[PDB]
């Protein structure tokens, strides 16, 4: 059922986002150790526990971006694009304000500690916790076409991993190896825009952070083009392109 | 036979804590480099041994909390329940002799050179080498949401991982994605309460610093509340809502 | 078809680049945090994503030491050898340019930052963000016998977890593994002459360096014997030596 | 045949001390940065490399401690014991010849930076590199005691994980399982006794340390008692438990 599907896609995308945004509170707030490559396992294994427990039931979409690529070249049903879409963004939003909730007291000592207003463009750092901002060296089309490239590759390979025409099948072993994938991208390109590659794992805890202090800069991340538009589209613009090259280049050689 | 799995689970909960608090306590008083994602990685599969251990005897519980909620959402024989929690308790407490008994030196060389009093408040950070204690920066309530969220995620994808009818079936793969699952909420949320999840790792060791002279901050962890309920409590009132919101959320679904 | 084959190298090939290159470049101008065994796993696991991808296709080879090899020891069609091998070099060339492209300014700040000059000796350290350089204490012969070493370490490896006649057939789990043996190789070895053991991933990006700025270093590393030779001919000299070594002493034996 | 299978086994065993070897070289002369858990990984998943090329020809024992235990519990045949043993000894040998060869000029260049004469008591820490020696905190008896109680869970859990009758086959997924044991093994008890194991894997090493310049203390490691005898009956006393227990406590529950 509809509902049962909606439910699922809310509680998947929260899941990554509550292991996700969990992750770099600990490093963020709580001084964990954790370099570029820890972080993006931890994110990527995340992904797939959240597909393990929503792929029998929705699909495991968790990701605005999917699942308007699967629309476009997998016959997905487009009555069910935006219940889908709606469900994704509510779930990771509910998830970062549980995780906030959870992380709270650190949260304060740590801007107390350190002298940080929350809501200065200072702050942007802290917001890091929630959704990805650009690294100081590129400006909005470079982040934007970063976006763009990697979710293409995540789409892509997302197809190859599930394509069981493809090789050896890969059976209950897809998840995890989607997981894996999603680290080797984080770990090369994270450092340019904090792989976002998924509207609703961006826009809803840009919204929370927004609501719980700090202000505008949680969605312009203190730029002069409001940087939340990249992780929205660029990442549409992306899986679209992913999943076309797919199709042309691999599938129809296969 | 009950007495059959009764060693198994005595044996399996006893093999995680080996490798549990042996890693811990070569970070703490051997030198070994160990970020969070280590800690946590090497906990979870060290759970996943666990399993592959003993499932085939006792289905591998290893957790007083997942016993119960076996028995009240998966028709666990109630005549087992306490003989397996006693078995775990069991097995955990001995471990963790077992890990004293092989770090004893280390012990007390790094007391006596940084001056610290085996049982005084200031000893509570070695006593993390077996069990659980709370972040600085949260109190009792606090913590016991945090080992409460945790543990019903940790019901919650055990009964996804192992639910055949969800999506296609993990096989082999299972003990090795739980504990991954382990190692995940480790690094998303150790940080707050050193994702305890399970009374039987948390107590059994517990019992053991009391004994081996850190005293009552063992049990209290030098806070007003003393602190071992929420190890003991929280994973037991998490499991149970982990396990209740599978089966409505996702298995009625399926 | 031979032409969607081509394609597929070519793809795969550029893809393992991209993710390999891509994290060298985070470590060096983007100031990641990576040890040995980071980078060396994600290499690996890059390389596996890139065989998921076209071994239904191409038969994944990514490696003109691999193709070459396979024609003189698993009847690989000689007349797809050069066409093979022509488009893992473009593929490599084109995703090492599309990782300049991406981290451009992050490059160029760093330079201005620490006073590099692209193209002097001191150069070669950024250019080894691209390709292999030799460690500084040893030299040409001795750099020629780690290549040949762990090519054919390599080699033997892919036959062995591919040769289905050997033990439990590995399945799906095949790129995987083959992915963590180059992880193995790359912390065991990796230290030496940055593990390159593919002709494709060295000379495609060394040309990439030299035509953006690095001059003649990006062929020589600075060294009176030009460098480029060890990684073009130790892999392949290397691969032919693993691939005899299996069937004589493996193969000849199941 | 019996000529195959010690063909095997030595290649075996030398594979695993290649790139087990290989990395604490890395570690301890080129700079590397390796943590506990890095270095335990390393040697586990070469271990589950060196068993997958081996294991369809002789079994994959790479191990002494292995070989006689399935010996005296498993039926192996007692005429090829000491074949399969001489064979083990033999390549773990080798390898260590090889990697020294290959990291030569990195061994010079250390001890002659920091001043280091090789065969004096403070060098036994590079002997390290080869082979293993206790920790400082620990005497004979001690480090005894922990090659005993980690073999024991070795063996027990080899058992375990390649027991078709406990729980779900692991099939394919068997030699990585191992190589994740070794793993944790090493993370939680490595500080103490650098995880041997294996009598081949240390007793090969220390007579090419001893040959190459390390003299007396590759065998002693400055200790009043030979601290080689350690490793080699410990883990020999501590696989026959190891395999004794499993049968008795978990087999014949089955
Ligand atoms: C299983 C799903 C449970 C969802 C619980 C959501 C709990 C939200 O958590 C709350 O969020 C507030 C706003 O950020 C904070 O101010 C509170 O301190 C925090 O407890
Ligand atoms: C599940 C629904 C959660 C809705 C968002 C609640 C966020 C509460 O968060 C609070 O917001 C206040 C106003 O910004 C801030 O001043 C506080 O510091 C912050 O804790
Ligand atoms: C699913 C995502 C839909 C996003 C629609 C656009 C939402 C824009 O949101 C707006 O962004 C501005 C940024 O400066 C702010 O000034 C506004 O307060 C904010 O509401
Ligand atoms: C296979 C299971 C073996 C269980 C052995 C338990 C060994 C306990 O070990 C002992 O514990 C004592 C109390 O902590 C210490 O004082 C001793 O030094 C130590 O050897
Ligand atoms: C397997 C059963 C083990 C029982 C617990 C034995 C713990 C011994 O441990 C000892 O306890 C003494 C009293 O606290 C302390 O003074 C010592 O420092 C400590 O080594
Ligand atoms: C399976 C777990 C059952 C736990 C039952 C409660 C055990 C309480 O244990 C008690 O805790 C107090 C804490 O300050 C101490 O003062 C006591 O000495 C101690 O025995
Ligand atoms: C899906 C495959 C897309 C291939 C795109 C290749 C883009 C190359 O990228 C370009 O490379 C130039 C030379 O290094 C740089 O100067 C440019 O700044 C960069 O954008
Ligand atoms: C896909 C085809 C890409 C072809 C290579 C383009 C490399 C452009 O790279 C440019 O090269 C210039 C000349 O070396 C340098 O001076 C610049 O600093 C560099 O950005
Ligand atoms: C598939 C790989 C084929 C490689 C053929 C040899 C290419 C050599 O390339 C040459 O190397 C010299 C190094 O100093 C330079 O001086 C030249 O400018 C460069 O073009
Ligand atoms: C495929 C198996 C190849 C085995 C090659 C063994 C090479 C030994 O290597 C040699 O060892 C000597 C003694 O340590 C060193 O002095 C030499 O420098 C080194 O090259
Ligand atoms: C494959 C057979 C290898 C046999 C062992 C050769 C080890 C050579 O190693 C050499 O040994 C000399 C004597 O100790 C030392 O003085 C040298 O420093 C050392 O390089
Ligand atoms: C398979 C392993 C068999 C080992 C048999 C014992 C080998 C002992 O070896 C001996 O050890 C002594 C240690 O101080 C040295 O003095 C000798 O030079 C050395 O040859």
């Amino acid at each position: 059922t509809l509902k049962g599907q909606c439910i699922a896609e809310f509680l998947g995308t929260g899941l990554l986002i509550f292991f996700g945004v969990g992750c770099v509170a600990a490093l963020k707030v709580a001084g964990a150790s954790f370099g570029q490559w820890e972080i993006s396992v931890i994110w990527g294994l995340g992904v797939a526990m959240a597909i393990y427990l929503t792929a029998g039931v929705s699909g495991a979409h968790l990701n605005p971006a999917v699942t308007i690529a699967l629309w476009l070249f997998a016959c997905f049903d487009k009555r069910k694009v935006i219940p889908f879409i709606v469900s994704q963004v509510a779930g990771a939003f509910c998830a970062a304000a549980l995780v906030y909730g959870l992380y709270y007291n650190l949260f304060f000592d740590f801007e107390q500690t350190h002298h940080i207003v929350r809501g200065s463009v200072e702050s942007v750092d802290l917001a890091g916790t929630f959704s990805t901002y650009p690294n100081p060296h590129i400006n909005f089309v470079q982040a934007f076409a970063v976006e763009m490239v990697i979710t293409a590759i995540l789409m892509g390979l997302i197809l190859a991993l599930t394509d069981d025409g493809n090789g050896v099948p890969r059976g209950p072993l897809a998840p995890l190896l989607i997981g894996l994938l999603i680290a080797v991208i984080g770990a090369s390109m994270g450092p340019l825009t904090g792989f976002a590659m998924n509207p609703a794992r961006d826009f809803g805890p840009k919204v929370f952070a927004w609501l719980a202090g700090w202000g505008n800069v949680a969605f312009t991340g203190g730029r002069d083009i409001p940087y939340f538009l990249v992780p929205l589209f660029g990442p549409i613009v992306g899986a679209i392109v992913g999943a076309f090259a797919y199709r042309k280049l691999i599938g129809r050689h296969l």
